[PDB]
RNA sequence: CAAC
């Protein structure tokens, strides 16, 4: 729940709807960031696209650094 | 719920 950065631009990298999660790569650092199902903010409404630019906070999750309260841009 |  720790919160290390907010309002972060990022790119898709995959999102698999059946595992539930997939990775954002970070336009600031250039890192993955794991991204579950349920820190997308709202058929899958809670999942964002191969490709699609987003915007999100990381935090610190169980295993690492996480995205949270993933967004579109702006 | 950590490389599909």
């Amino acid at each position: 729940k720790k919160v290390i950065a907010t309002k972060v631009l990022g790119t898709v990298k995959w999102f698999n709807v059946r595992n539930g999660y997939g990775f954002i790569n970070r336009n600031d650092t250039k890192e993955d960031v794991f991204v579950h199902q349920t820190a997308i903010k709202k058929k899958y409404l809670r999942s964002v696209g191969d490709g699609e630019t987003v915007e999100f906070d990381v935090v610190e999750g169980e295993k690492g650094a996480e995205a949270a309260n993933v967004t579109g841009p702006g």
